[PDB]
């Protein structure tokens, strides 16, 4: 076996999916979880008005208002969290993606006072925290505000891990990274779109002749997103390609893991 | 068939007795040959409270460093310890032994209280009340982002203080303390722990200590039953009940967030 037969393997990702089935898929996943752990009643998730934690939000919605209706129990709530760094930051797309998800809780809260008393207690011992640790220190502050939330609701993290974003380990360690259960693990990028086209989510939440322009995430990456799926759906990609996708996945084996003890063999 | 307490001591890796200088010695080749597996690695970084953990851990990932520096001459390779108190109230005589003891490359002083108390006020903002349990987790959580901001500016490997005697119970934080990336004491348990502070020669004060803990008033179960069912030996139906309860409660502490592949939980 190769390196990539043995990552898709790992990430479970099929070539090709039944989008209506994968939704399903889901949804079962996430209501089994409930009915084995009757002491978690709601779901929580900070919505960024992205692919994913749109999808997410919408499997999570979907999943408890089923719950509550086949146990009447209407303690079954998801609670959808806008958590904008600043109080001047356009929120346009993040309310996009609610009127798509309908949750049953809405709420707002603020980052920016932690993350910057944060910041300037860090620089009070000399350390002054980079453009790119601020980002990280971000998404770890977004961890805590879900977390919190959680802790008084009896709720469990939602959490929008893919198989595209985990080879390439495209998340905050204990950041974004940091939840309690996965229901979009498996699928890569394309197939995340392709549930959504089967949820009905217009159309302008999940994209945006020639090339396709890039976003962010790929500048950063050096990879598309394309390769990426194509890579894990076991298609051939360019040898420059397929360096680039390996050498993120073992660079990123520590997020992959547990905290290393000294009984693990995966990074010798 | 094996019992429960058979499957949890093989998954924790513990020992009914250990050479607490060979493990002194496991824990710091443990430390360095990750190190050394990893170049662009140069710091370790670690909270440090005065506790017994803490104080155990930081002394090895020191001493680990200046073995570092003593093979290689590279004197990038330093260990950072950041004091992470909440308010000034809060008594500093004990995480100041540690450090005594430790004797660190790099000693930090970072107050959370600014950020914790800023998270609440933006929480109840939003009509979120924190209860002092849940605040107790924003600590450790806050926390977790400090010494994750210093490595992250240093190169460095966040050093966790997780052991066999609190992965039982699962007496952590979730992505709290419990958020580390790599931990040089998992396989010991609480006395093993004190075994091995006593090998490397810290003070009494640090370790040895009918008054009551904290930590065993709310799990219900001494520290020396735990000792005992992770050594293998025999407990009590009441103690061996509640410890086995808490290890079904933090299943999900001790694995990666439930992916639909899962089956631990089910
Ligand atoms: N140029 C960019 O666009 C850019 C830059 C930085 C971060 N990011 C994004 O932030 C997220 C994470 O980036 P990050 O990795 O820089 O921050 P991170 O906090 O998620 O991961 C780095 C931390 O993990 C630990 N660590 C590093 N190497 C380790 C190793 N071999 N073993 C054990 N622990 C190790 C260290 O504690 C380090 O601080 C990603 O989504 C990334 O896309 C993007
Ligand atoms: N009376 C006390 O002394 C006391 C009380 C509470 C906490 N603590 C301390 O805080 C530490 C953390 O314990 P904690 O549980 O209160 O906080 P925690 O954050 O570590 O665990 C609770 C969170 O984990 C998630 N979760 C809970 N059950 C889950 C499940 N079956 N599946 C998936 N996710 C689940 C939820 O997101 C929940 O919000 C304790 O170990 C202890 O050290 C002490």
């Amino acid at each position: 076996t190769t390196l990539q037969e043995k990552i898709i393997q790992e990430l479970g990702v099929l070539p090709t999916i039944d989008p209506k089935e994968e939704v399903r898929k889901s949804i079962d996943f996430l209501k089994a979880y409930l009915t084995k752990h009757p002491f978690l009643k709601t779901f929580v998730l900070g919505i960024s008005g992205g692919q994913d934690s749109t999808l997410a939000g919408r499997l999570a919605q979907l999943a408890m208002t089923e719950m509550r209706e086949e146990t009447g129990d209407m303690s079954y709530q998801f609670i959808a969290i806008r958590l904008p760094y600043g109080e001047q930051a356009d929120e346009a797309d993040a309310q996009a993606a609610l009127a798509f998800i309908q949750p049953d809780v809405s709420l707002r809260v603020d980052i920016k006072p932690a993350v910057d008393a944060m910041v300037g207690s860090l620089e009070n011992a000399g350390v002054q925290i980079s453009d790119f640790n601020k980002g990280n220190m971000k998404a770890r502050q977004r961890m805590i505000t879900q977390y919190a939330v959680a802790g008084e609701n009896a709720g469990a993290v939602i959490g929008t891990d893919h198989a595209a974003e985990n080879v390439t380990a495209f998340f905050t360690k204990y950041g974004d990274g940091g939840a309690d259960i996965l229901p979009l693990f498996r699928l890569n990028k394309r197939q995340g779109k392709a549930l959504l086209k089967e949820l009905g989510a217009p159309e302008a939440l999940y994209l945006k002749e020639d090339d396709k322009p890039l976003v962010a995430d790929e500048v950063a990456l050096g990879v598309t997103y394309d390769a990426i799926d194509d890579y894990l759906e076991g298609k051939k990609v360019s040898e420059t390609d397929q360096q680039t996708i390996e050498n993120w996945y073992k660079k990123g084996q520590h997020k992959r893991h547990l905290p290393i003890t000294i009984f693990d063999d995966f990074w010798k």
